[PDB]
């Protein structure tokens, strides 16, 4: 992964990673570095307990206010 152009990574509980790039592209790799299609509309939990959903090429994160 070209981490110098990655602005945010989400480290998922299952060891996969979602990477969001400076130009707005997004990709995913499993724990072995194999590319994955991103599951749109699926709740995914991060290692620190955050939950996210990807929809319309955007990341939505559990509202910390609640
Ligand atoms: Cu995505």
């Amino acid at each position: 992964v070209d981490m110098s152009n990655v602005v945010k990574t989400y480290d998922l509980q299952d060891g996969s990673k979602v990477h969001v790039f400076k130009d707005g592209k997004m990709g995913m790799e499993n724990k072995f570095g194999k590319s994955m299609n991103m599951p749109e509309g699926k709740v995914m939990e991060t290692r620190d307990g955050t939950k996210i959903i990807m929809k319309g090429n955007e990341i939505f994160r559990l509202d910390e206010a609640l």
